[PDB]
């Protein structure tokens, strides 16, 4: 079966683990307290794309910070690292103008929940099928 199993037991706050799945990068960021708070400080009315783009929940879900992470605590942000414009790999480590990711191909910026805030990309970075199967492992797929 296609599913893969990623050990995230050593991922510290502020670290992104990047793992290849279906030929493309998946970003698994363990968010910092600053990342979480700022994601939660954005109002839906401020967002370019209000859809959660999240394979794990209803396809009409709103892009609240809570609908962008695997966990209620908001520490685990798992997304396809594939720009929604033309597919370049977004640069992270708190890059761009919104404390998230920046795509240098044409200047798109995503926030700390991976939501699109500026540039030509039309959508929030999509979230793959992903869930914890115990304390240390995320199943992708
Ligand atoms: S491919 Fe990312 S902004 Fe164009």
């Amino acid at each position: 079966l296609a599913s893969i199993f990623v050990d995230v037991s050593s991922v510290e706050p502020g670290v992104q683990l990047t793992v290849k799945f279906l030929g493309k990068p998946i970003f698994i960021r363990r968010r910092t307290e600053a990342d979480i708070e700022l994601g939660r400080s954005v109002q839906l009315g401020q967002l370019v794309d209000t859809n959660a783009r999240n394979a794990n929940i209803d396809a009409g879900a709103e892009a609240t910070d809570q609908n962008r992470t695997l966990d209620e605590a908001g520490e685990w942000l798992v997304m396809w690292g594939v720009c929604t414009h033309l597919g370049c790999v977004p640069i992270g480590g708190v890059s761009g103008d919104f404390g998230g990711w920046f795509c240098p191909c044409h200047g798109s910026h995503w926030d700390s929940a991976g939501r699109i805030r500026k540039g030509p990309a039309p959508e929030n970075l999509p979230i793959p099928l992903a869930k914890f199967i115990d304390e240390t492992t995320i199943q992708l797929g």
